[PDB]
């Protein structure tokens, strides 16, 4: 559910809030607001508060003295679920027991906050589908609320905006009559369940919050001229507060015949999108928006051969590497391909460095993969390995990237029939979910013209489903704009 993350707290303001309204086993998240990738799992215990120190710089969310995880509701359902692991650095063992919810309705897609009646309706009467609602603050009464809902049939005759008060007096809301809610959230939730129903029949049903984040890609640039006002974080942790519903099964990862093949322990692959081989198990993702990915973990010394069958069974061609062998002092892939001109037998499987071709950005190798025994299985593997990639951060300008980009394209469209294009680095959910989204962006733009529509948040969403944690952090999410924004000037500037 993921109420227990604050997006707008203080570390003190937090220090209250389980002092007053938790008991020990309470916690909750927050994130430091002048230090973006910077998160903190306060917890109440023996009458105390312990703050656990996250850091994300743009691979996965390292907890200071614990492991590393794809997302906060990933890291804390691991804790509940495998009680002991978080201690208290001398020993003592830290209990998440009781979420401390939030009542912030800011990071909930259906609250618009300041905005009027008037827009509202013409947002709602233009975009809106039956059950299409949102929540307002009032024109009106200062503290209070308006939720606007439509309904009907999908304009020329019978769809309608019905406007419902939402009262809050002393903290808690309500529609005028019946339950007082603790919060926003709580009686929209309510009313989604139980719908309102009309004194002359029609339910005001709440299906779904109404879009705004869908674009026309040829005014990419005013909206990042109004993101960046903020806008770009909220509408990033509005994406992050709907990673609650993405907590499928993985199963096979955590089986302990594959703990060894997993770079990261509690970085796992879905099961339902796992790649499978023909053990069967890689820490590897189909990503499916005719081009589909795979999303994969930097190879390990034990899983090189795990990883040329994975490339061969999925006749793969193109494999694009956004990462150093080593990067912040820490070993990131094993080098998993021969040295030029070299021919190396990794498994059953054959890999032949043709050549070596140097770029500014990135290093190209023709790589001749084939499988021993059988006759004539050689393949062209074209090995695209980014280098100019900095440890903490993404990078100041997208054009580097986008060039190289616009090569892999290239090449895998140049190749008949060939398979989904491997994409790593060293968690393979950072920068290979950052790469992959560009790239599914790119691939709709480059097809229906420059005026197409384009929705950054349902993209990266539609991704984390088939794989946990694509793109990691806001500065990844504004950089995968600011590519696209790069991207549509390139072509109508030519
Ligand atoms: C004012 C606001 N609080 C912040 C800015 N707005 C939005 C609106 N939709 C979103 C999404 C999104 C879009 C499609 C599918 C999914 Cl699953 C998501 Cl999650 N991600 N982020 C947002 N931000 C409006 C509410």
């Amino acid at each position: 559910s993921r109420r227990w993350f604050h997006p707008n707290i203080t570390g003190v303001e937090a220090e209250n809030l389980l002092l007053t309204r938790g008991v020990d086993g309470s916690f909750l998240a927050r994130p430091s607001k002048s230090n973006p990738g910077d998160f903190t799992l306060s917890v109440r215990r023996n009458g105390a508060v312990t703050h656990i120190k996250i850091q994300n710089t743009g691979d996965y969310y390292d907890l200071y003295g614990g492991e590393k995880f794809a997302t906060l509701a990933e890291l804390v359902q691991y804790y509940m679920e495998h009680h002991g692991q978080l201690k208290e650095k001398n020993g003592d063992v830290i209990e998440l027991k009781y979420p401390l919810n939030c009542a912030d309705p800011t990071s909930e897609r259906w609250f618009h906050g300041h905005l009027s009646g008037k827009e509202a309706e013409k947002l709602l009467t233009e975009k809106g589908k039956h059950g299409s609602f949102l929540v307002r603050e009032s024109q009106s009464h200062p503290g209070d609320f308006v939720l606007s809902v439509r309904t009907g049939d999908d304009n020329d005759g019978k769809s309608k905006v019905t406007h419902v008060m939402i009262r809050c007096q002393e903290l808690k809301y309500d529609v005028g009559g019946g339950e007082r809610f603790d919060s926003l959230t709580d009686l929209v939730e309510h009313y989604k369940k139980n719908p309102m129903v009309e004194t002359l029949g029609t339910v005001l049903q709440l299906k779904q919050p109404l879009n705004t984040t869908r674009i026309n890609a040829a005014e990419i640039e005013s909206r990042v001229r109004e993101l960046s006002k903020q806008g770009f974080w909220e509408e990033f942790e509005t994406l992050q507060q709907q990673e609650c519903k993405l907590l499928y099964s993985r199963k096979e990862g955590q089986r302990q015949e594959n703990k060894n093949k997993n770079r990261y322990k509690n970085i796992l692959p879905f099961d339902h999108t796992r790649v499978v081989l023909h053990s069967d198990y890689i820490n590897a993702n189909i990503i499916m928006p005719k081009k589909s990915y795979i999303a994969t973990q930097g190879c390990l010394q034990n899983t090189v051969n795990d990883f040329w069958r994975m490339v061969f069974q999925e006749n793969s061609r193109v494999i694009v590497m956004t990462t150093k062998e080593v990067e912040r002092g820490k070993s990131k892939c094993v080098k998993y391909w021969p040295d030029e001109y070299a021919l190396k037998e990794y498994g059953v499987m054959r890999v032949r460095n043709v050549k070596e071709s140097a770029a500014h950005d990135y290093t190209l190798r023709e790589l001749k993969l084939s499988k021993v025994g059988q006759g004539n299985t050689e393949r062209t593997v074209w090995q695209y390995h980014f280098r100019t990639w900095p440890d903490h951060g993404v990078p100041s300008d997208p054009g580097g990237v986008l060039d190289f980009l616009e090569e892999v394209h290239h090449k895998q469209e140049s190749i008949m029939d060939a398979g989904p294009v491997v994409v790593h680095c060293s968690a393979g959910i950072g920068r290979t979910g950052t790469f992959i989204v560009i790239d599914i962006l790119i691939d709709i733009i480059r097809e229906k013209g420059v005026d197409c529509d384009i929705d950054v948040p349902k993209t990266i969403q539609m991704v984390r489903s088939q794989r946990s944690g694509m793109v990691q952090t806001e500065a990844q999410y504004r950089f995968i704009y600011m590519a696209v924004q790069h991207y549509i000037e390139t072509l109508q500037r030519r």
